[PDB]
DNA sequence: CTATAGGGCGAATTGGGTACCG
DNA sequence: CGGTACCCAATTCGCCCTATAG
């Protein structure tokens, strides 16, 4: 029964009313007292997904309101639940004191959390980098913009067409994606987690070229050379105004932007990315990864950078250069290296809740115990000769002054609130320690007069305790409740006994609650003057942490290198892999059987390699260690080979195992050049036996006549075998299974060649077939291949 | 430590040495209250298997004991995880009353719990039948028995060689096998679940000879026909000594014994079995079986007899003209039969507990429920006008007397155990009634006592209860447990009562719990006479389960039938496949979409079929199709076709797929002859496309030059399309995807010839590679095809 | 005696109670 | 003034746990 024109509701509903309208597409939490509501729309989804009981208001007003509501203190949890739903909802608050405003309390949107600015811990995986995205679409090309709010890692590009917006959005993966109503292509765009539409004028360049500038403070953005891409700059202005808008907020630690080129990166097509199973698997997993094999890190930090690492392979030889001689040096000091980085704690994601003003001292705990391990990593890491090292060495820091100052300001462990004290140490702040030494004067008082007044009265049960509602008492028995003095005053009357009140514990009351919350208040104002204090140095906190997991990452690859047995691999200038003694790294990490290792060669010559054999041969592992090695070779790390020697490599094209097949195949054979690394793992299988054929036999020929790229074809026809002969470029090669009488074994050993006869004739004589029917095939398999 | 010769050990465990002796290759469980004892050895595996802690027991012998122990009343669930793991265990018992041992109670293996006897209903799977059997190896053949123990159903075998034994092993898949020192082929035993080696003394033919007559009561073997057949017999004999002293009991229901012949029976081979997912699919599950479609039967039973009926087709026209006429008649009454026939219950394996004595009350009510069905059921078929069903109708017989004796010998709805008593109905042993009626003054006196002892004392808090260990007390609460008077003996200490005893209720607590015991013991007693009432009438109540269940399948087809319009199919003497309107069964009720029919004919001359085409055109799903109707044929049901017309077949080879692949195709053309139906898919599979082609090429030459057999080859390789114009018999068939503009379709259409150009021609155009590239598959379609 | 197995000893807690509140 | 935020308290349920005598 509801009527909603402005004036008919109550001041409360009118206050929220346009508050909504503010943010009319997204859900709402109201506070008021300890919860926050939800009403009419918003308590029906809440009910649904929050699955919290749908309550009704009551209507003094008249019209129904569908209500619900959660606890303050529990928030982050039904956060969370609506985070993984994709769920936008804004938090609003009482700013103002509700006894001072006559009318409704001064509310306003704190925050608006979405999926891709969420700051807090509890909603982020450790080891999975949270990221924030918009995408526009002009004539020519489109604009891609990513915030890491997590980092202040700011980033832009200007993808040329629609595949390679699918590459870089698999890359990407942004659990959170703005986007333009006059966005055309909207197959790429639907099905993406946190879907959001959002008006034309917020794509404005104008707005964009101004707005960049002020955020970062310099007059051009030629500072960072992206002022001649303005497609990509649009999208950062509104994603910029969209953080701020969400955060409400100054962003300093978005000090910085980027401009992510594809020349100066391996590009891998999603697909290729879907077979390497580089983080994640084919079956969704984290199982049987090149991550998991490669990474025994110690720190989250330092496996987010390694998996950004292996995602963003890097081509410039001076950056492997520095990284190889880094990780050989510090190879020997691995052993003590490793203990003391541990400690360290999430330093970049605590620096960005520090620079938001929304750091918790259980934050600044991690922060001053890192500072503390930093001098024993300075001294470790002065023993070693190397330049980069000593170059990280003072990349690090000393902020030793910080750390006096932390150590002097907040106490060894501390609470994860602030809301109750006890953070700030003692001897920092004189009128701290004033306002605590009236708290701790709690303890001895009112034991004293329990016994003072027990003394006087002669009263055995006399008990002076306080409860929330009715401040402090003196509890006595119902047995002995008639022999209170007069001076005794009632105040609660209980079950078994009478609580009573004298002006000298009212007296008491009244300057142990006003103390607390003067040292309360004292305690929120200095925790603010923390931030006060840090702020100045966060540009070079976050060089420090820019450092650090970049040190974390450079001990693991010497702990993996030691305990593989990893050699570093040159860099060449053709590309052209040479590998010796090839040893496939996840397999052979989860094999009790010994892998047995096989060379590689790949050359502007050697660049096609057929690959046959039976079944069960592995004919698949012999590529995928290849791919991997070419990917871990400019990651910048060794590799579980005796020597690798890579040449520049632009493109990984992969499509492991019909429909799915053609288009991943069409796309490699348009995008594919001479620095292209090509890996098709089963091809011409679609049906009939001579269409199939009819298509690998030519998608091969172009492989190698025209994009000059490099492959390893792993095929099942026996006819793609005489390509050595027609075509340069091709050699066969073959994984054998053994034979010793009625057992076959499973070498996956690589070598020269192919076999007609193939192992099926002789596995027909085991359990055998009638010898007729056997030499009946004989009599068939000399036929086909003599014909030929 | 201690000595363990026989006087060392304690009275006990003497005892306890030389009954494990007896068994000492399998586990016992020894009575000693709840917890059946185990020690040493047994202790150990109990631990890693039932994963109950290992102990160790006292060392009153000197000796250390390990010991584990598990309650009585829950055994049951102990013994289920035993019988997954194929573990035999003996149970034994304290027979004899304290007194009849004057150490340790009289203790006596009451029975062997093996994977093969489990007669208990916890233990098997409703819709799926249990089996225990044994196997010898002689010069001349294989002695392979059967026993349904859950049935009495008792068979024997004599097959040829090693390929039929595991045919035979897997139809039958004994949870238990038993077998002679002596075996030499032991790759077929070893895997088995429940393996047992055994003494050669006991697969002697005398012994057999007189063993089975003496169990049957028949002088000569010559009743059954088996005389002939030694080596069987043998086998047999060991099984009915092996089940009699697995039960240690008579076992009368086992009434008769069968040879089951290849000639009277379609003989499947074990792995053609696997494909057609007749009730277990390659998954192992239950779901997209000819089953899950073919069953919606209202008793288990039926689902079982169908199960075997499907695991046994019967070749004899007559059984089958007769089940056809009935589910004909039947066809209009269904919506009457199917209701009435559900309150039927599972009579089959509730007959063999009735005769192995170990039958329980809740059986016994869904056996007189049956018996109240049955005159309903007689109604209903007496209209009906066909001579089978009338045959049928005097099978099932009255049993009214038995009903009566039932109705007041059993209350309505009893309990799972006896221990309790509460089964037997008021009115058959006035005995009975008479020790019940001072159960039922337990309801009065106690609340009649608890206000009168109430009103005495003057203590509100007075409360009469019966605990289990200490018998019936007088619960004074602890604010009022000082008032007692000076009578109430303290009986219990309680918590935060006090619990009192006096003569006046002891003397009724005494009388009430022996009354109990006399009710108990004649209830068990009469439980007792109740087996020995329908003892003698046993044979006609297994004809009448043998009756009802083969109408449970004759309804529950006749329903089905009319449902998805099952049309009967009649037998011509040729054997010959002829299908009009051919729907294959399962996907056509898991399909959204319409499955669209085709027909098929399979004749002296069509007797080979090549099906060519595109992948996920159901190349493969129209060859299950007819296998599955062929099948359907042989159970007597109608079919999911306009008309079906079949001609006699001795066997169904079916491959559905190197190693495995070779194994099972070299059997077959061992195996098969003029009467087989073959079903070759995705053969010539070789690794190397040469290779299979080679192989597949020949076995189909092979099975149509020779074998003469009826084939339904779906095959990949385009080249065994040119078989029609090389060999007679065989006939090119297609299933055909369209493709009009950018959309490919599923036709799900069965025509004649193949499809030169493949829909992947077209496919290459949409999503399409460079027109260079598809411009030279067509160069290159063109050049495999015009060569041949 | 030496084991388990029903009995002893807490122990969290959830559906009401109880004001209450701008 | 119509729900609503805050407040229990006597349990049913979970976890020990401690007996003595053929
Ligand atoms: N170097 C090695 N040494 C020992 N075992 C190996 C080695 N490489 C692989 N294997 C094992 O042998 C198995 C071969 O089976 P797999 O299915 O991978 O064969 P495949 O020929 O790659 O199959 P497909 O032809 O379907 O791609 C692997 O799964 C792995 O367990
Ligand atoms: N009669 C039908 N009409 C329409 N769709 C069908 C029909 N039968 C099956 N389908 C659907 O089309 C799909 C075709 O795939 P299916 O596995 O049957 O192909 P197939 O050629 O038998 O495969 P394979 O050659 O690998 O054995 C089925 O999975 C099902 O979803």
């Amino acid at each position: 029964s509801a009527i909603e024109n402005f004036d008919a509701h109550t001041p409360m509903m009118q206050q929220y009313l346009r508050l909504k309208a503010q943010h009319p597409e997204i859900l709402l939490f109201y506070r008021m007292g300890d919860f926050y509501e939800l009403f009419y729309d918003d308590a029906k989804r809440a009910s649904q997904l929050l699955d919290i009981s749908l309550t009704k208001r009551g209507a003094s007003a008249g019209e129904p309101i569908p209500m619900a509501g959660i606890p303050y203190h529990a928030v982050e949890n039904y956060l969370a639940k609506l985070v993984n739903q994709g769920e936008s909802v804004a938090i609003c608050e009482q700013i103002g004191d509700p006894a001072t405003s006559k009318g409704p309390v001064e509310r306003k949107v704190v925050r608006i959390v979405t999926p891709g600015t969420i700051s807090d811990e509890a909603l982020l995986q450790e080891r999975q980098d949270n990221l924030l995205a918009a995408i526009w679409q002009d004539s020519k090309g489109f604009g891609y913009a990513t915030l890491d709010i997590s980092s202040g890692r700011f980033r832009l590009s200007e993808p040329a067409d629609r595949e390679t917006m699918a590459a870089e959005l698999q890359r990407t993966n942004p659990a959170e994606l703005l986007y333009a109503e006059d966005f055309a292509e909207m197959s790429l765009i639907e099905g993406r987690r946190g879907l959001r539409r959002r008006p034309l004028w917020e794509f404005e360049i104008d707005t964009a070229r101004q707005q960049l500038n002020l955020q970062f403070g310099t007059r051009d953005l030629v500072g960072f050379g992206v002022e001649n891409a303005p497609r990509g700059l649009c999208a950062a202005g509104c994603l910029l105004q969209y953080a701020k808008d969400t955060q409400r907020t100054t962003l300093p630690h978005i000090r910085s932007i980027t401009m992510e080129r594809e020349q100066d990166s391996i590009i891998m097509d999603a697909a290729t990315r879907r077979n390497l199973e580089i983080t994640q698997n084919l079956a969704g997993g984290a199982e049987n990864t090149l991550a998991s094999v490669l990474d025994c890190t110690v720190t989250p930090m330092g496996s987010r950078m390694l998996k950004r690492w292996l995602h963003m392979p890097v081509r410039d030889t001076r950056v492997l250069l520095e990284r190889q001689q880094t990780i050989g040096a510090l190879q020997d000091f691995t052993a003590g290296l490793q203990p003391v980085l541990r400690q360290v704690g999430d330093l970049e994601r605590i620096l960005a809740r520090l620079a938001l003003r929304t750091a918790r001292p259980r934050d600044l705990a991690r922060m001053r115990h890192a500072f503390q391990q930093l001098p024993e990593l300075r001294a470790q890491l002065e023993t070693v000769d190397s330049a980069p090292v000593q170059a990280l060495r003072e990349k690090m820091g000393e902020f030793a002054e910080l750390r006096d100052l932390l150590e002097r300001a907040i106490i060894d462990t501390p609470p994860v609130l602030v809301r109750d004290g006890g953070v700030i140490a003692s001897g920092y702040n004189e009128e701290l320690d004033e306002w605590r030494a009236l708290a701790d004067g709690a303890t001895d008082y009112l034991e004293r007069l329990e016994v003072r007044e027990r003394e006087r009265t002669g009263l055995d049960t006399l008990k002076v305790g306080f409860n929330a509602v009715h401040g402090y008492y003196i509890q006595i028995s119902r047995g002995q409740s008639h022999l209170a003095p007069i001076n005794y005053m009632r105040r609660q009357t209980l079950k078994n006994a009478e609580r009573y009140i004298i002006p000298e514990l009212k007296e008491y009351e009244d300057k142990v609650l006003t103390s607390k919350g003067k040292a309360l208040a004292l305690e929120k104002q200095l925790y603010e003057e923390l931030f006060d204090l840090l702020l100045p140095h966060l540009e070079a906190l976050q060089q420090s942490a820019s450092a650090l997991a970049e040190l974390d990452v450079l001990v693991n690859l010497a702990e993996r290198a030691y305990t593989l047995n990893y050699t570093c691999p040159t860099f060449i200038d053709k590309p052209g892999i040479r590998i010796t003694e090839g040893r496939h790294p996840v397999v052979e990490q989860v094999l009790n059987e010994p892998f047995i290792a096989n060379p590689l060669n790949l050359s502007p010559q050697r660049r096609m390699l057929i690959i046959t054999g039976p079944n069960m041969g592995g004919k698949s592992t012999y590529m995928r260690q290849t791919a991997l090695i070419a990917l871990m070779a400019y990651i910048g790390s060794y590799v579980p080979a005796q020597k690798v020697e890579i040449g520049p490599i632009d493109r990984i094209f992969t499509r492991v195992g019909f429909m799915v097949e053609m288009t991943e195949t069409a796309n490699i054979l348009h995008n594919a050049t001479e620095y292209s690394l090509v890996l098709m793992d089963e091809i011409g299988r679609g049906t009939s036996t001579y269409d199939g054929l009819s298509l690998a036999w030519a998608c091969a020929e172009n492989l190698a006549n025209k994009i000059k790229a490099l492959t390893l074809f792993a095929t099942h026809y026996f006819e793609l075998t005489q390509l050595p002969e027609k075509m340069e470029g091709v050699a066969n090669v073959h994984l054998d299974a053994l034979e010793h009488g009625d057992t076959i074994a499973f070498m996956h050993s690589v070598q020269d060649g192919a076999a007609s006869k193939s192992y099926g004739l002789a596995v027909a004589a085991l359990a055998g077939v009638p010898k007729e029917v056997i030499k009946r095939a004989r009599q068939k398999l000399r036929e086909l291949e003599s014909i030929s």
